Parts: C-alpha cells; sequence; structure tokens
C-alpha cells in the first residue's frame, strides 16, 4: 500500500546525455545509436536570442565547432543538420549504450519522467504532467537545456520532451524529438503567452480511484450524476470536460474499486462545490491531477521494466 | 525555477537490483562486489511470521537452497549467513556494475531515494523522508521488499535503507545495510504500534526558503519571533523543536535571500496559527517537510552527479 508521485528509473537515459558546445554555449545533448540530437539555440549568443536567424547562424558553423563530450569520450561531429528547433550531430560512434527507443508526440494530460541534467551530468528525475496549455510545471535551471523527458514500456524507453526553454512565467517549453514545439511557442527571447491552465479531469478521477483503493473513502457519496451535469459544473472550475472516451479508459478501475465511473463523479463534483473542508486525500489538501489511469493501475500493480 | 519532489538519478541501483528466491518465497537482493543482502524473512513460510525463530529456521537451509538471479544470469552461493535482520550470501561472481557505495545509518528526518523494485526489476523511483517515528510513507505491494533507499555524493552510492515490512496501519518499516532496525520495530507478523508522527521543522524552513527563492513571498510577515518562543507554538501543532544546530544548517539559505532565519520562524508560527487561508506555496496547500536544508539547495544551485 501507500501512493508515490513515482518516477522511471532512469539508468537507460543516463547512459545517453552527453554534453554539447558550440563556441561559448554548452548543453546537454542526447546521444542515440550515431546521432546527438539538442536545441539548435546552442549555436546562438545572448544577443542572438532577441530575434535570431537559425538558418544564417547555422551557416557560420562547421562540423568542428561543435564539441560533443561524453564524461570524458569525446565524439568527432561528421555532419550537422536542423530539423525544425533540434540539431541533428552526426558522430563518428555509435553509442554502446543505445537502448530500444522511439519518439513518441504526446497529448495534453500525459505524463513522463524527466532527467535534469547539467553539462551531460544527471542530477536528478521527476514526474510530470503535459499541461492542457502544452506547457510543464519543472524544475530547470541555467544550462539544464537538453534534458529530456521520457517513459518506459516494456524495454522501450521513448522519448517525448526536449527542454527548450523557461517562460517570463516560470513555466517550461520544449519540443518532441522531431523538434517541434508543444504549444505555440517559438526558441526566441519575447513575451510569449500560455493559454489558461485547466485542471486534467481524467486524472483526478485516477487518483480519487488510486485513494479509495488505500483506504481513503471519505469523499464517498450518496448522490450520483450525469455526464452532462458534471460537465456543466466541471467547466465553471476550470476542469477540462470529461468524455465517454475518458468514461471507457477508467473503466478497468470502475471493475477493481466497484464504484461507478459517474458515481466516482458525483463525488468529485460534491468537492469542487464545497471544497475539502481542512482534510486530505492520500496526503493532499488538493485536487491532484498529474497521474493517469495508467499510472495508477501501474503503481496499485506492481508493473516492472528492463 | 520551479519546485519539484526530486529523486536521485537510479541507474547506478539498478544494476544492483536481483532476484532471490529461497524455498517458495521470491525477494530482492542488492548484489555489491560478490555478496548479496537481503531480507532475513526469506527464508519464511506465510505460517512462520506469526512466531519465527530465524537461527533455527537457517539452519534447515544450505547454500543450495538459495537460488540468486541476476536478470538471466545465475549466482553460485558459496556461502550464508545471518547478520541481524539481513542475509548476505555469498556468491562466485563478484557483480562487474559494483559502483562505489558506502553502507550508512541515517537520521530521521533525512531524505533518499527509494528504487522500488519487483522479482529483482526496477518499477519506479521516488523520494521519501525518514519520519520522526522511524518509518517511511512509501509505495510498496508485495513483493518488494529487499527494495533499498539511497543517496548519491560524488559518485559514492550511500545505501540507508532495506525495505521489511508494512505495518498493520500502512506504513513502512526496514532496516539498515547492517541489517539493524530503524525504530523499535521487529521482523515478526505481530501488532506493533509506531510513535506519534511529528512534522520536521527544519525541512519546512528549508522549503519556505526554496518558496522564497522561487517568487512565494506573501506568507512573509512583519514580526519576529524568538527561539523558545517558537519552540513553545511549534510543540502545540506537533512540530519538532528547533535546535541551534538548525539554526546553524539554514545559514547558506538566510544568506542567499537576505531573511533571517528567526523572521521566517515567525512567519511558520504565523502560518500554524492562522492556517493558509485557501492559498498554496509551490503548489501545495500543506506545508512541506520532506527537503532538507541540503536538498533546497542542491535543486536550487544544480548539483551533478557521476
Ligand atoms: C535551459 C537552458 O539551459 N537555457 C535556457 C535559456 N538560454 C537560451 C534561450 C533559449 C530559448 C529561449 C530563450 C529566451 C530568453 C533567453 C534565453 C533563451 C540558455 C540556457
Ligand atoms: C515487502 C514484501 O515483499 N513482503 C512483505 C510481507 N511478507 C513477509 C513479512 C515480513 C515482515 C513482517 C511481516 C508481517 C506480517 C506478514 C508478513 C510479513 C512477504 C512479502
Amino acid at each position: 500500500s501507500g501512493f508515490r508521485k513515482m518516477a522511471f528509473p532512469s539508468g537507460k537515459v543516463e547512459g545517453c546525455m552527453v554534453q554539447v558546445t558550440c563556441g561559448t554555449t554548452t548543453l546537454n545533448g542526447l546521444w542515440l545509436d550515431d546521432v546527438v540530437y539538442c536545441p539548435r539555440h546552442v549555436i546562438c549568443t545572448s544577443e542572438d536570442m532577441l530575434n535570431p536567424n537559425y538558418e544564417d547562424l547555422l551557416i557560420r558553423k562547421s562540423n568542428h565547432n561543435f564539441l560533443v563530450q561524453a564524461g570524458n569520450v569525446q565524439l568527432r561531429v561528421i555532419g550537422h543538420s536542423m530539423q525544425n528547433c533540434v540539431l541533428k550531430l552526426k558522430v563518428d560512434t555509435a553509442n554502446p549504450k543505445t537502448p530500444k527507443y522511439k519518439f513518441v508526440r504526446i497529448q495534453p494530460g500525459q505524463t513522463f519522467s524527466v532527467l535534469a541534467c547539467y553539462n551531460g551530468s544527471p542530477s536528478g528525475v521527476y514526474q510530470c504532467a503535459m499541461r492542457p496549455n502544452f506547457t510543464i510545471k519543472g524544475s530547470f535551471l541555467n544550462g539544464s537545456c537538453g534534458s529530456v523527458g521520457f517513459n518506459i514500456d516494456y524495454d522501450c524507453v521513448s522519448f517525448c520532451y526536449m527542454h527548450h526553454m523557461e517562460l517570463p512565467t516560470g513555466v517550461h517549453a520544449g519540443t518532441d524529438l522531431e523538434g517541434n514545439f508543444y504549444g505555440p511557442f517559438v526558441d526566441r527571447q519575447t513575451a510569449q503567452a500560455a493559454g489558461t491552465d485547466t485542471t486534467i479531469t481524467v486524472n483526478v478521477l485516477a487518483w480519487l480511484y488510486a485513494a479509495v483503493i488505500n483506504g481513503d473513502r471519505w469523499f464517498l457519496n450518496r448522490f450520483t450524476t450525469t455526464l452532462n451535469d458534471f460537465n456543466l459544473v466541471a467547466m465553471k472550475y476550470n476542469y477540462e470536460p470529461l468524455t465517454q472516451d475518458h468514461v471507457d479508459i477508467l473503466g478497468p478501475l470502475s471493475a477493481q474499486t466497484g464504484i461507478a465511473v459517474l458515481d466516482m463523479c458525483a463525488s468529485l463534483k460534491e468537492l469542487l462545490q464545497n471544497g475539502m473542508n481542512g482534510r486530505t486525500i492520500l496526503g493532499s489538501a488538493l485536487l491532484e491531477d498529474e497521474f493517469t489511469p495508467f499510472d495508477v493501475v501501474r503503481q496499485c500493480s506492481g508493473v516492472t521494466f528492463q
């Protein structure tokens, strides 16, 4: 028993992190096979960031201008190209520690682990959700860019995020591993506004099911409700609307606890209107939305990986 | 910027986890050099747990009764001994992935990372604190015993915890790597009561300093206070008393924020008496005590490891 915000084990990713230096800037890169991936703003100076023309700046760089280091081993760049907002550096040595991997573009509300790195070296690991406004609320300092987010399925590492920037508001924005930003952001030093950050309703329900599995049952009430009636209340509190796909995804948790989704929705409705009255659920005084239904099943059943 | 409950990277520990089987029971073991460490209750049946005589049960076991597996590689046990509540299985092959390591017995209030494992395979990683009553509030299912807690300093893994049991109350108890339980618990299926679980005051202060570093300053008030006056209020709310050693440890955070410890204590005092009024600090509606002052400095300065 117990419930924790659990990250994936990071060992398979630790062996892929390298340090990338171009001119004076030093960021993290991700070394898979014989290619290193890193944010293209590694080629910028502090002055270029206000309005960078990446194509023009990249012309002034040659293969020998990029210094890639893996601990103390040194890689020779024999080819470079820009793909959207990431640089692909072809090196001479394939990474012997390359795991079974895949590049995936996640959807808002999905969760992943971040391996925060500085100078190519791992600093720590934590779990987070992609917010509905395509930001993440991470922990990143200068030099952490190029750190990656990932999931592990079976023996395969699915890379889904590379960190690029901190917004003036303190939240974080980045790309998939093909270099397409999540959200409308651009890699330029200019005022950018994220949208409204709504609560991931299907995740909150999954976490309420986790609470019941672990013995916190006080919020379970007599009422029930309808999907339309619930969504009308949810949207007033900036909760994402619930759809039938969401109800389908919660089916196995319903089956294990004997509590129907709409009944659970009626408990949530009352929690939104009346608050929590100074009580807690799974050790929290706020409704938590960084666990997907799959995260709950995974943790409550003990799924392991390679 | 940002602040997250961050675990250490787990790769160095993942390569040390093995599966240990004796008779019908299968737990996790920790393979360092040519020794495997595991909970001694691996030699018990479900019936033995009510009142086990470990010395007598261990007599009925020989070296070939223990099956240790590392993925698909198999270790041959050539010597076994009991040290307090852990078994030390001498094997024929030294672990090639043995890191620089150390065994350490931590003090209540210190934090560490747990690598939750099942059948010798990693499932996830999370950070937790040793509570003042020597329990931890983990996430553990059947088969997770022998999972270990650890810290990383420089290039050295400091093992400080091995999981042994779940109390009837849902909290977790275990030993150091010499097999001495933390707290008064015994590895036997009997009703055991943990003491009162108090809040780790010095950690709460460190986290308030983290909040100020990250821009949450609303709780900062006009008043100040004295150590004696603060402790008188803290003990009413089951907070650990603050000592001068605690004030000394917080010195660097005081220097970086320009806020004196006693001034920060006066803010906490008002938070304890008046509550939080539906506001949050670093995304939480509760005062958080699972960050040590060192965790805050580490995260807010970007310390890396091997
Ligand atoms: C994450 C990291 O290591 N850095 C982030 C900031 N900086 C370059 C950079 C990249 C994208 C946008 C942006 C906007 C303003 C200032 C700097 C920016 C390098 C280090
Ligand atoms: C953690 C784990 O894998 N297990 C814990 C429970 N069990 C054996 C065991 C060990 C210590 C105390 C105790 C008390 C009651 C029941 C079982 C107990 C094996 C699996």
